[PDB]
């Protein structure tokens, strides 16, 4: 047969021409119109596409449920299963408990990740109605959220856990009734009693055979060895989508019983090759629980690796055989299988052989010793014998759902009753183009006793045997080498301990108790969270929601997948798709463009280039950018043109058929390249006050150094997206856009087309995150799409793939700082000079304003009487960097805290004392001469220092550090001051429009866009207070250029302040009009006044407007106020680092934040947590790598590791400062979005403190004032913990050789 | 009347909060909005004509 | 608009009220989310009622631009507007008539 | 209005009207209507929210 038959939310799907290249995500969204399931990445790392699968499992004879990534599931793999999406469990008319609790608990901000998380939690409950807290956190290893900081999601879902004023009331949550879940489709139960037959599906390019028997598979492989096996598709799906590989014949063997079997033998347990690792996990778990420890050493090694192997979605379908045969250099399983000599059975038609995985199984890059006609039948994972001990190790950038930098399996067998080595196996991934064994090191240790000599021998051996070429793919050469030795050391100590428990302590010696912590397997305590905020006055009306924790107005819809993001909008029948074509060279002339192959692709329409632009090819905020490249390309990712086709698949294929010929031009990549070539955006920016000569001469001490700060990708879960709809009259076009900046979108489209602004309407309902990334860079997609629409007279759509988005749209600016600070022995700072350099990329964009804000914040919280800062924006051949939440403040302030950290250390005084005594006081002027009024920072400081018990905790940290050699704790408390208002004064304006209809209902709109920050919620709260009517009677539907014109971007944390005032004024106008009707009927309801006004011919429509007064700073004269007011806050963070791996735990963070009189404490705490965790990523996890030729390597969640559920502080306390009204903003509130982000520096400096402890421990000589650049990743942490292992691994960088990456 | 264009409505549900957009050949946007909203049981503010 | 040239007339009106060419003013559509609570286009009176409304919205804009006009009485319309925008003056107004 | 492109998921509606000046509706039978390809539903008074 060849009909594909499955169910979606209980409805039968019969697909008569299934294409093997069609994913479930595309089928759900585009064929069935079910858009709750989202595209976040296409590579299995984000879980935005999570859905549940149910089937009758013929082997286990029962209905099963598991979660999958719809982005990677071929529909041709899904015959006779039942899919459930977020739409299948509930809706706003009847929410599933999972949906209700995530919404009500403030676990949904932008909402784009909410369906995926819902479905992960839903699946867990279908399998385990009473989960543990740990099982709950585990459900989300494969789900990312960029907004919430994760805390509220777990806190809300904790209510389901067996082992379990306020922000929400769990008592009001409706109970779970599992009898009310959807029926398993009866038809599938009926069909369970028919033999499976072989199915054949034929697509445009690919044939898929679903094989029903081993015979059919082996026959097919004999006659057509080329047939590509696909089981989980979690590798093949990547090869196809990301490496443009096409396998025209696929065979899926997943149904074949022999490949799914589990057989318990005397030597171990044999798994069919198509068994998912979820099944391996559950089988080995049970085996480990019930068998003696002595026999389960290897089982436990596998389980250890599976803990940190992707997430539930991947492990449900990823097969053990698939991992083996993929033969990735960074397989986490193959090192373990190899170290344990696991037994593989191979078959073909009429052949059977068994081998032991050893070095020869993996000859070359991604090859095995399988014959082309052979498949893997099974793998026997062995029992461990008496005197046989096993460890598995993995170190990545992040613990959960990450790819190994180094991964290892290690095994030793002792001659019985001895401590003498019979067998030793040390195998590694991430050290070669294949899984390798340390074959030259290992035989020399046979017959040796397990002692210090063996340890030293093996480490010397490993360092020589496991060489890495400076150019080795992945870089981090010193760190990787250090890890092999560090892992062996842990294994060494672990085996000492295991010998000990075998009553051989006398022979090998006991472990020094300060070493014990080195061998502990990762465990993280259950979270403990606190949220403190202020109650509104007892007098306040229950209908006045200002200052109440009202949930985000769209939360329920977001949980239900009913909330509409741009790409969820239904396509017009005549709608076309656009694909951008981008430069693969940093700087080159375009020699020629060949569209010949592109034109052959079915549905191809046209290829747009600069010549197709009707009016102006000059775009971007400072008019220095092209719409499409003309003559030269100036970065890898520079947009050359755009393919238009009928479908995205056809646009992508056609785009690959656009062949471009280049002639290279001198490229300027790095900040240094730029300094040397004098290549800058404009002149030096400078702020200077006092007398720098005097200060330095007066200083008891002077310290100099540099700091590098890496950039940041926004990773909004919803990428850039525009639909442009041409209207066919007078140049009129409507655009639906995921953008924070309707005005610039409108202007840039209009100018490109040569039509007036009044012809172009830009509409934004909501964004799945923006964070500054959509303040300007959204327009590079909008203009392209607009042009396509104009040219064709048809609607056109483009949503960027994650790799596209990350390459084109740029990021936070990398900064290089050179500082010199003068200070007294008391720690008082008397002089400071800082030169800042930023890498701006290939257009100006907001770079100069970002440098200004960095300079405005180079003081952080500290009064410095003699000071000078400069900034220079480098112009390079990289994508243009832009706004990212903080907008230069975080970079400015980290530099300040970095030299501040060195002041404290140089004085030998406690850092908190040194910070406090340098802190501004009320009435002080900043370095830019603005007076600090309502200066709450000292209150924030005292509350935080007291509630976090900082001093008692110091004592515990010191004690931990004296008692542990290979783990260290650190503790730091950091303040912040953040100036509120755009650096460009006139952007401090906003507008609103309000209508009251004759039913009394109010339709409000304003210039701000919703991107998950709860702006609309706040404006509804504001309008409800202002009009004195319930929030229920007021609605905001969208933001549009044709309702409120000339709007500033939703940026600079300002949007509630500006739009709140606009809304308030609009509301005051309406009230002025209704006054005479109020007076005549003072108790008669709102509806009666309104109808009376209407029948009296009184306008019920008003605009409102606000401009922030008294703003305007001059750099010439160092006078005028850039800011309306300042935000203040403090965080105290504690960490524990692994000195051997560079991993760390965030043990605890306490934040006190001044948000004035919060408009909405639930939203504001969410913004604090979200912002903090984005800073946590910036300073400790998130790292972009570029080739020496300026090509971004880092283009997806696989390599770009944002914070995960398991990243956040275990103990996470947030207090909003009490009793601090801010007169000069709407209802005495303060802006919140950006200021908290820098407070995650507390984790950075806590790490820095722990590293200092580690260096005192094992250093010798160690440079005091050691370097720690940002981000402080496992690499940087581990490399800085110098010891007997790093010492044996260091040296190289032979001159100016080629290397994988360059620091930009 | 024999307007050469007969009566015609397109109604586009937005799937959020009862929101609906209507493209109508009508001289009376207000009564269109009112009558649609009353029939559905939603406020005027959800209905755009 | 039903063929009576009402938008044509309102543009003509706005162009006189604002003292700019009709080419610089556009009407795209009628919509309940831009002007609420509207009477039907009926009783022959739609140019009378909407023309006064348009006129009043135009007068508000003029009043807001007159400081910029005084400072540059020759400099073009475009300069007054941009000047108003960068001084953070609202360039949106309702108008109404009974 | 009708010149606006259709959405790929757009449906069509047709009114069913009385063939009598004044009568009780005794019954409605939609059994032949349900046989038409592409038929979705027949709305009546009972469908009004
Ligand atoms: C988000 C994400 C995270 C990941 N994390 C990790 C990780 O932490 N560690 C890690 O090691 N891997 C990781 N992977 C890689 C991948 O998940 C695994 O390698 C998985 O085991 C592949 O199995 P599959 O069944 O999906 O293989 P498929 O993609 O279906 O097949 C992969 C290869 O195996 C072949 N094949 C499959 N079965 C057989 C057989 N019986 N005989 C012969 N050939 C066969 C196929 O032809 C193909 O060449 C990750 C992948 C993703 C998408
Ligand atoms: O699967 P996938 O795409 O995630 O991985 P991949 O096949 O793209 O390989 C990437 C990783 O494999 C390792 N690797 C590959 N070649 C190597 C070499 N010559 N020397 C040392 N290490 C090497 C590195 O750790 C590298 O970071
Ligand atoms: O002063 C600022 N101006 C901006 O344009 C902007 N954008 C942003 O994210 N933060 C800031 N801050
Ligand atoms: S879209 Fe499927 S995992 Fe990200
Ligand atoms: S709320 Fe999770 S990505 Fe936005």
């Amino acid at each position: 047969a060849d009909e594909l038959v499955f169910f979606v939310n209980g409805k039968k799907v019969v697909e008569k021409n299934a294409d093997p290249e069609t994913t479930l995500l595309v089928y759900l969204r585009r064929k069935l119109g079910l858009c709750g399931t989202k595209l976040g990445c296409g590579e299995g790392g984000c879980g935005a596409c999570t859905v549940m699968i149910s089937k009758y499992d013929r082997l286990q004879n029962k209905i099963v449920h598991f979660s999958v990534n719809a982005c990677l599931a071929p529909i041709c793999s899904l015959h006779h299963v039942a899919v459930t999406t977020v739409e299948g469990i509930g809706n706003t008319q009847k929410l599933h408990p999972v949906q209700e609790r995530i919404a009500r608990s403030h676990g949904s901000q932008c909402g784009f990740c909410t369906p995926g998380i819902v479905m992960s939690m839903y699946t867990l409950l279908r399998n385990q109605p009473e989960p543990t807290v740990e099982e709950i956190e585990n459900a989300f290893q494969g789900n990312l959220c960029r907004c919430t900081g994760y805390r509220p999601i777990l806190q809300g879902f904790r209510t389901f856990a067996k082992d379990g004023p306020s922000l929400f009331n769990p008592e009001d949550f409706k109970p779970l009734d599992p009898t009310q879940e959807p029926i398993f489709p009866p038809e599938l139960l009926r069909l369970k009693d028919t033999p499976q037959k072989k199915l054949r599906f034929e697509g445009e390019r690919v044939t898929w055979i679903q094989a029903s028997t081993m015979e059919e598979l082996l026959d097919l492989k004999a006659q057509h060895p080329d047939a590509k096996l696909v089981v989980g598709n979690t590798e093949i799906g990547i090869e196809m989508k990301f490496k443009n590989m096409l396998f025209p014949l696929i065979v899926c063997p997943a149904w074949i019983p022999e490949l799914n079997s589990v057989v318990h033998g005397p030597e171990g347990i044999s798994f069919g090759a198509s068994c998912p690792l979820s099944l391996v996990e559950s089988v080995l778990a049970e085996e480990i629980a019930k068998l003696p420890e002595q026999k389960t050493e290897v089982f436990r090694g596998v389980m250890e690796q599976l803990r940190w192997f992707a997430g539930k979605q991947v492990k449900s379908v990823a097969s053990i055989g698939g991992n083996i045969i993929t033969a990735s250099p960074i397989s986490d399983l193959n090192p373990v299988f190899m170290a344990s000599g696991a037994k593989l059975t191979l078959v073909s038609r009429g052949t059977r052989r068994t081998v032991r995985m050893d070095h020869t199984f993996f000859p070359g890059y991604r090859k095995t010793l399988l014959r082309p006609e052979e498949i893997l039948l099974s793998i026997e994972i062995p029992y461990s014998k008496e005197g046989e001990f096993f460890s598995a190790f993995k170190q990545a950038s992040r613990r959960e759902d990450d790819i190994a930098k180094v991964t290892s399996g290690m095994r030793v067998l002792f001659k019985p009753g001895t401590i003498e080595v019979q067998e030793l196996s040390l195998c590694f991934g991430g050290m070669a183009d294949r899984t390798i064994s340390a074959l030259k090191t290992t035989p020399k240790q046979l017959s040796k006793s397990w002692n210090e000599e063996l340890l030293q021998s093996v480490c010397a051996g490993l360092a020589e045997e496991l060489q890495l070429a400076p150019d080795a793919p992945g870089g981090m050469v010193e760190f990787r080498r250090t890890l092999t030795l560090s892992f062996f050391f842990k294994f060494y100590l672990t085996v000492l301990q295991k010998l000990g428990r075998a009553d051989l302590e006398d022979m090998c010696g006991k472990l020094d108790p300060t070493f014990a912590s080195a061998t502990l397997l990762f465990q993280k305590d259950p979270p403990a969270n606190v949220q403190l905020f202020q109650e509104v006055p007892k007098d306040q009306s229950e209908e006045d929601m200002v200052g109440r924790p009202l949930p985000h107005l769209a939360a329920n819809m977001q949980a239900s997948g009913e909330a509409v993001y741009c790409d969820d909008i239904p396509r017009y029948e005549n709608e076309l798709s656009l694909r951008l074509v981008t430069s693969t060279r940093a700087h080159a002339k375009i020699t020629s463009i060949d569209t010949s192959e592109a034109k052959k692709v079915p549905g191809f329409v046209c290829f747009l280039t600069a010549e197709d632009v009707p009016n102006s090819n000059a775009t971007g905020l400072f008019n220095d950018e092209t719409v499409f490249a003309k003559d030269e390309v100036t970065c890898v990712g520079h947009i050359i043109g755009a393919v238009v086709a009928d479908t995205p698949e056809h646009a992508q294929r056609a785009a690959r058929g656009v062949k471009i010929t280049y002639e290279d031009l001198p490229a300027i990549i790095t900040i240094q390249d730029a300094i040397n070539n004098n290549s800058f955006y404009g002149s030096e920016i400078k702020i200077e006050k006092g007398d720098l000569k005097k200060g330095f001469s007066e200083a008891d001490n002077v310290v100099s150094g540099e700091l590098y700060i890496g950039g940041q990708e926004h990773f909004y879960l919803e990428t850039n997206c525009t639909i442009a709809v041409p209207k066919g009259e007078a140049g009129e076009m409507e655009l639906f856009v995921s953008t924070q900046n309707t005005m610039k979108t409108q202007s840039f489209v209009a100018k490109m087309l040569g039509v007036p602004d009044n012809r172009i309407v830009v509409r934004v309902k909501r964004m799945g995150g923006g964070f500054g990334g959509k303040e300007t860079r959204s327009t590079v997609v909008s203009t392209a799409l607009a042009l396509a629409a104009h040219k064709t007279g048809r609607p056109v759509r483009c949503m960027l793939d994650r790799d596209e988005d990350m390459l084109i749209t740029g990021g936070r600016h990398p900064f290089l700082a050179k500082y010199k600070v003068g200070f007294m022995k008391t720690g008082t700072v008397v002089a400071l000079e800082v030169a800042h350099f930023s890498n701006g990329g290939n257009t100006e964009d907001l770079s100069r304003s970002i440098m200004e804000r960095a300079l405005f914040h180079m003081d952080n919280a500290y009064k410095i009487p003699n000071i000078r800062g400069t900034g220079r924006i480098c112009k390079t051949n990289l994508p243009s960097n832009t706004a990212f939440r903080g907008f230069g403040g975080p970079q400015g302030m980290l530099i300040a805290e970095y030299w501040m950290s060195e002041v404290a250390i140089t004085c030998g005084l406690p850092a908190e004392e040194v910070r406090r005594k340098n802190m501004y006081k009320e009435g002080d002027l900043t370095h830019f001469n603005q007076k600090l009024e309502g200066f709450t920072l000292p209150r924030c400081w005292d509350e935080c220092i007291a509630s976090s018990q900082y001093l008692a905790r110091k004592r515990e940290v010191e004690k931990f550090n004296r008692e542990n050699c290979w783990k260290k704790r650190g503790l730091c408390i950091i303040p912040t001051k953040f100036g509120i208002s755009f650096t460009l004064p006139f952007l401090n304006q906003g507008g609103a429009l309000v209508h009251v209809y004759t039913d009394g209902s109010v339709l409000l709109t304003h210039g701000g866009t919703e991107m998950g920050q709860g702006l609309h919620t706040k404006m509804v709260q504001v309008a409800s207070r202002a009009l004195k009517i319930p929030t229920s009677k007021i609605h905001i539907s969208e933001t549009s250029t044709n309702t409120v014109p000339n709007t500033s971007p939703t940026a600079a944390s300002a949007s509630a302040d500006l739009n709140g005032q606009g809304v308030y004024e609009a509301c005051q106008t309406i009230l002025k009009r209704l006054e005479p009707f109020k007076k005549k009927k003072p108790t008669g309801p709102w509806e009666a006044w309104v109808m009376d006004a209407y029948t009296s011919a009184v306008s019920l429509s008003a605009t409102g407007f606000y401009k922030t007064p008294n703003l305007g700073y001059s750099f010439e004269t160092n006078s005028g106020n850039p800011f309306h007011y300042f935000s203040y806050g403090v965080a105290c963070s504690e960490v524990e680092i692994d000195c051997l791996t560079g991993d760390h735990k965030n043990l605890r963070t306490d934040i006190v934040m001044d948000v004035g009189s919060s408009l909405n404490p639930a939203i504001d705490i969410g913004q604090v947590e979200g912002a903090f965790v984005q800073g946590l990523g910036l300073f400790t996890m998130e790292e972009l790598h570029y080739s020496p030729e300026g090509s971004l390597h880092t283009r997806g969640p696989s390599t770009y590791k944002i914070p995960a559920f398991g990243s956040i502080p275990i103990e996470f306390r947030v207090s909003l400062l009490r009793d601090c009204p801010n007169k000069r903003a709407i209802y005495a509130s303060k802006a919140v979005g950006e200021p908290p982000l820098f407070l995650a520096s507390s984790i950075f400096f806590a790490i820095k403190d722990a590293i200092r402890a580690a260096r005192a421990q094992h250093g010798d000589n160690a440079k005091q004032l050691f370097q720690l650049d940002s981000p402080a990743t496992p690499e940087k942490i581990r490399n800085a913990c110098v010891d007997q292992f790093t010492t044996l691994c260091v040296t190289g960088v032979p001159e100016n050789c080629k290397s994988w990456s360059v620091r930009i």
